[PDB]
């Protein structure tokens, strides 16, 4: 492998995030202004999805710890906790919606959360990716899920959580399936292991979908359950740290 070989799938990936980026911000607007509405019933039905292509990305925003911090951060990251008056972001916002089935006091919030997201994307469109960045990135947010998430740490109020897996999975995902050209070449069967251990994953999740096709909420997972998928999201940190290394990226 040369770093040649990574230019084209990079430039896929790009393209993802950019494709990503376009949803996030149509998807937010949507979102923000039915917040600024005061239409909380239809809001708090568009948290989730509008939440996806965000957490598909995840890494990338991560860059930009104040954006990314701004646009997402949780309660007990703040010293005042809900009521400290730097909650911005989805998860102030989530937490008037579903704790206080209220609008009250979010237009400014939403108002900041849609500048954010145009502001991540500017900024997105201008960065390199360099592809240990991208790989080891997957395999950090891997692990984050697993070893942070696990609890519901993400959703506190929304308990939306699997939705937020789900879209983190099947981000890590694409980057596996760019670099398969590449590593099917010398390594056939780690290409196919790592799709099995993302296929086990997918499984997991798909044992809480809904009768209508949607997900239970986070409290529905056992300690038992969360244990398991803990463990076999640690499979997926693995596979793409041990990807990296056989993309020549450790030199």
């Amino acid at each position: 492998v040369a770093p040649l070989d990574l230019v084209q799938p990079i430039s896929d990936y790009k393209i993802y995030v950019s494709e990503n980026l376009q949803t996030l911000v149509r998807d937010t607007r949507e979102f923000t202004n039915a917040v600024k509405a005061g239409d909380v019933a239809k809001a708090k039905k568009l948290f989730a999805s509008t939440r996806m292509s965000y957490e598909r990305i995840e890494p990338i925003a991560e860059l930009f710890s104040d954006l990314d911090a701004s646009i997402d951060s949780r309660a007990d990251d703040h010293e005042k906790a809900e009521k400290d008056p730097a909650f911005f972001g989805f998860h102030r916002i989530e937490y008037g919606l579903f704790a206080q089935n209220s609008a009250k006091g979010l237009a400014p919030v939403a108002d900041k959360l849609m500048a954010d997201v145009l502001e991540l994307q500017k900024r997105i469109r201008g960065l390199t990716f360099p592809p240990e960045k991208v790989v080891g990135g997957a395999a950090v947010l891997m692990e984050e899920v697993a070893a942070t998430k696990i609890s519901g740490e993400e959703d506190r109020y929304s308990h939306t959580d699997l939705w937020d897996f789900q879209a983190n999975f099947e981000g890590a995902k694409k980057i596996v399936d760019l670099f398969r050209p590449l590593v099917v070449k010398d390594n056939r069967a780690f290409a196919d292991k790592v799709d099995a251990n993302f296929d086990t994953v997918f499984k997991t999740l798909a044992k809480y979908r809904t009768a209508d096709g949607g997900f239970e909420l986070y409290g529905k997972l056992s300690e038992r359950d969360r244990k398991v998928l803990a463990g076999r999201v640690n499979t997926l940190a693995e596979d793409l740290s041990k990807m990296r290394g056989l993309l020549g990226l450790d030199l």
